[PDB]
């Protein structure tokens, strides 16, 4: 266990997604700056906890919503050779089914549970993993509760899709297995189980983690009400307005330029707030580049400039953080490595951090605290 | 532990190296079709076993050359902050070291012993590990040993070179804690400790795993006698010349298209042998084709078509292996599905394992066991 979620900077979309990181993007769902953001809820008054999950009254209903935090162990294999039996379901996750299924077995309210969770391959030796989504909802007064899993690799076009009688010989899911952990987690043939179903969306054939965040938020602000809305029809009608570039830069700045606890989050999430970013942070990611770009393995500027250039952007933003200040030279220095910390990824890093620490330029940032006398070096 | 190495097909070289497959890859050591054949040595007459290794005479020499079977257990971790302390060795290649420090101290002859490792930074979250190579070579005579590691992502050039004041603040290798994994492993300040070098080779910036192979059998034959030969001078012109087409071609065919127990290679380098290849492999290479390609996730032909082609092939090749036969049907059928088992990369599956079975085509390797009689259908 492992409490901190660093900035990961040179991270991209296409460079996959894990439980950890997943949980570090939960911290967009109340910050306004974000296309994540529900104003479409409020939390759940301190009671019902459900532990491993965030609950959320419905601003728009009697609704409650419950999302689960991610977890390396919410894994279900599959076997794809079909002469072998469907799988395994990892036992924390079919212990969190049994628990829905007893917080169901009393509940007066109508409630939504969202489960991130990872499918995978075990009898190839690629072992692709991809990121998707299991959501169950439960009816009291229908006495009954539907599984549905949204797939974002939901691709395969007639030429690559498979025959009725190859469907046989040949899984490329974990429906079977995960069914299975369901109406296992119920029985006291207690409850009716809706028809299992899988939404699956456009042409992926390793983005399908930021597909499966963006759809976290798409089922919860569609539980408020209204049908669910996903691509490949029923929905949007492209891929790239479903996940939009801003919700892009959006999952990519949180991940690539924040330094968050998880204490930090679960609070967050907790009582409905945001997040701002500290100076703390910018001084950890710049560290964090400074780390990375010294890296040999997988009027230009080079590898010992851009380090000079961090070693001095982070000096001068400590002595900020120290109480003290800024010097007169230290300024001047910080002017000369000024067009060297805004070129490229650094570039991108710095105005991630100017943009959310309300400064226009790195010269507006540091140019109060500095002192001055007379003429000076 | 698992003791079987399946055929990875799809598997390429830029997709990376492990412990497993570069074990598997050893299997070529022996095989004259094969580039990396060593008529250079012979095997160690059954004695002097140094567990974990593989022992050589040499033929053109005095010399003795042990290889280490990899481990997934060797790794060097490293801390690039310099503040941080230089890093750890995995207790079991320390346990290694110790070993052979221990082989050295009664030894009447001269002795190389070739370990490959894999070396990453455990600062940043990357976590890129690359496969890497140490070798020791002990002089009875001399009484010292001299410790070397052959790097192949020795890319970095002036512009993303590091100054020496700022090495001080950035490790980019595991040196630092391994030197002193090997002075430790030596005290009884026995030995005269040689000076710890690096060869670093071209440009690289995950091919390493094949240039740490390839490094092997060149660590090996030059072992016989003669100086080191790598890269970047004191040897080939360029990487492509080094590691040539011939050689990759032959390390992803073994990886790609062939079934190997673990057995079957320590008998093989043990007794000197080389590993022809059985038809089942041949039916266990279809069949993974055959689970892969129905896979959705990371007059042309459709997967269903694929699936069929390779499910018909399975059936014949079987029929085959049965003692039993073909029959006059069966080898229609296949004829049927020739053009479309040649097509791409099934194709190259189909036509290494026919150069390898002795036959032309699957006409003419199917063609013989088909019984007939007067029309057939
Ligand atoms: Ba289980
Ligand atoms: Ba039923
Ligand atoms: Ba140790
Ligand atoms: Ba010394």
């Amino acid at each position: 266990t492992t409490s901190i979620y660093p900035p990961e900077t040179s991270w991209e979309v296409n460079k996959g997604m894990n439980s950890s990181r997943l949980h570090k993007l939960y911290s967009l769902f109340f910050d306004k700056s974000s296309a994540f953001y529900l104003g479409d809820d409020v939390s759940v008054l301190e009671d019902k906890p459900l532990t491993g999950a965030y609950g959320f009254q419905s601003k728009k209903n009697d609704q409650q919503i419950f999302l689960f935090r991610p977890d390396s162990d919410y894994v279900a294999g599959y076997h794809v050779d079909a002469k072998s039996d469907a799988g395994w379901v990892n036992d924390k996750l079919d212990r969190r089914l049994s628990e829905i299924s007893e917080f169901c077995s009393k509940a007066t309210q109508p409630a939504t549970f969202i489960l991130p969770f990872v499918e995978m391959p075990t009898d190839i030796t690629k072992g692709v993993q991809h990121q998707v989504l299991l959501t169950i909802s439960y009816d009291p007064k229908s006495k009954q509760l539907t599984p549905t899993v949204y797939d974002s690799i939901g691709r395969d076009t007639y030429s690559e899709s498979l025959s009725s009688y190859f469907k046989g010989k040949y899984r490329t899911t974990c429906d079977e297995i995960l069914t299975q952990s369901i109406e296992k987690a119920i029985k006291s043939t207690d409850f009716t189980l809706g028809k299992f179903t899988r939404a699956a969306y456009n042409h992926q054939n390793g983005n399908c983690g930021s597909y499966t965040f963006r759809t976290i938020k798409e089922v919860i602000s569609s539980s408020a009400q209204g049908t669910e809305v996903k691509i490949p029809g029923s929905g949007y009608i492209t891929s790239n307005s479903y996940l939009t570039s801003q919700h892009v830069q959006d999952i990519e700045s949180c991940i690539k330029y924040r330094n968050l606890g998880v204490v930090d989050i679960e609070s967050a999430l907790t009582e409905g707030k945001t997040l701002p970013v500290q100076l703390s942070e910018f001084i950890v990611a710049l560290e964090d580049y400074g780390k990375l770009r010294s890296q040999q393995s997988e009027i230009g500027y080079s590898k010992t400039a851009k380090l000079t250039a961090v070693e001095l952007l982070i000096g001068i933003l400590n002595d900020i953080k120290g109480k003290n200040e800024i010097s007169e030279s230290q300024y001047d220095k910080l002017v000369k490595e000024v067009d060297c910390l805004m070129d490229s990824s650094l570039g991108k890093l710095v105005q991630f951090h100017l943009k959310n620490l309300g400064a226009e330029s790195l010269q507006k940032l540091v140019l109060p605290c500095v002192k001055f006398d007379d003429t000076i070096d």
